[PDB]
């Protein structure tokens, strides 16, 4: 029931090289990749390469491997296939910031974690698909997408010369898939409000110990969380416009709501539009600046990340107070 590459596909991927003026920038947290889409899955290989060195993977599975991945994300307005590599670059950034904090296992793992995190994604919410009453409901019930995407990559993984894992003992394999399962049920928005209040106390206490692999998960945790919404770092122009995409989604969802009569949280009515950059600015306050800001506690190379956020945040302001 997965979906897989062509040998077209793939091949054009391994003759790829990135252009020398796109090097620089690539290491930038504010980066952004919307203007190469030709070059997206180029841009994860470099990364992966930059990262992990150029033989970590057997280079002809690599490109199976995220070309089909490419293949399993629907076109849908927001959790498309330009989601999963704004946030996988984003986790490169963070990575590379971070070097030694982190095992080799780790930053394969998450960086192939990143990439799949949100496969094969409908654009229905959570909420909608237990709130009345999907088949995936039907499977799993708390975080239902997520165990699904899990799945999927799982699915991806064990998919003939996909494996990009295999040349691991048994023991790590075993072990990077943990990491690749956490780390992608930690980006279910519902979890990051507990995960963030423990990881405010533990560090706040003096208790916070990446020795400890519980304490570990959560700062991965954040930082996936961190990744997941990171649009929100982007300079202006670029936010503003993902916002729009962000929007696209839940009003269509909004829409299969008020087609059975019934009335859709705010948030995802097109007939709310003005109340928007308010959505925002809750959003950022409640949800994004404190994500960034517990992340730069912890991690203080993570720090432009919080100031693209408070520039980002500031710009809301001014659009309620009219003034955009
Ligand atoms: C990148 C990103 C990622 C995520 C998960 N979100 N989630 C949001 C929703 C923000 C929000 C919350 C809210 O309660 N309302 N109410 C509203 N009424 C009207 C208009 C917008 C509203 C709104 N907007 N924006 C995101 N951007
Ligand atoms: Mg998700
Ligand atoms: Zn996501």
């Amino acid at each position: 029931h997965m979906s897989i590459c062509t040998s077209e596909e793939w091949q054009g991927l391994m003759q790829f090289t990135l252009p020398v003026r796109l090097c620089k920038e690539i290491e930038l947290f504010h980066f952004d990749i919307g203007p190469f889409e030709n070059m997206w899955p180029g841009i994860f290989v470099y990364m992966v390469h930059r990262s992990c060195g150029t033989s970590c993977f057997e280079l002809e599975k690599l490109c199976r491997f995220i070309m089909s991945v490419k293949k399993n994300y629907r076109r849908v307005p927001y959790h498309n296939w330009k989601h999963a590599v704004t946030v996988a670059h984003c986790m490169y950034a963070i990575l590379q910031n971070n070097h030694t904090l982190f095992t080799d296992l780790e930053r394969k793992g998450l960086l192939i974690a990143c990439l799949c995190h949100d496969l094969d994604h409908r654009g229905f919410s959570n909420s909608y698909l237990q709130k009345f009453d999907h088949p995936l409901a039907a499977l799993y019930s708390t975080s239902t997408m997520e165990q699904h995407h899990f799945s999927q990559t799982v699915s991806i993984l064990q998919l003939e010369g996909h494996n990009i894992f295999s040349t691991l003992s048994s023991s790590e394999y075993e072990q990077v898939l943990e990491i690749i399962r956490k780390a992608i049920i930690a980006t279910d928005l519902a979890l990051y409000f507990g995960n963030r209040k423990q990881l405010e106390e533990m560090y706040q206490t003096g208790s916070l110990n990446l020795n400890n692999q519980s304490h570990r998960d959560r700062v991965i945790g954040l930082m996936m969380t961190a990744c997941d919404l990171c649009s929100v770092t982007k300079l202006w122009p670029v936010t503003k416009l993902t916002a729009n995409d962000i929007y696209a989604e839940f009003w269509a969802e909004g829409d299969e709501m008020k087609k059975l009569g019934i009335q859709p949280i705010p948030m995802m009515d097109r007939d709310k539009k003005d109340e928007v950059p308010q959505g925002q600015l809750g959003f950022y306050n409640a949800v994004a600046i404190p994500c960034y800001t517990t992340l730069t506690q912890i991690l203080p190379p993570t720090e432009p990340l919080l100031k693209a956020c408070r520039d980002n945040l500031s710009q809301w302001e001014k659009v309620i107070r009219g003034e955009e």
